[PDB]
């Protein structure tokens, strides 16, 4: 794991699993799902 662990497990993780647009978009959907 290098290019798929440092770019596929770091970018979408550090800048996607808690991003104001990536994490908020995937969260708001579950928060306002009903």
């Amino acid at each position: 794991g290098d290019e798929r662990f440092y770019a596929e497990h770091l970018m979408p993780t550090l800048q996607g699993l808690l991003d104001p647009e990536s994490a908020h978009r995937l969260a708001v959907r579950f928060t306002s799902l009903g």
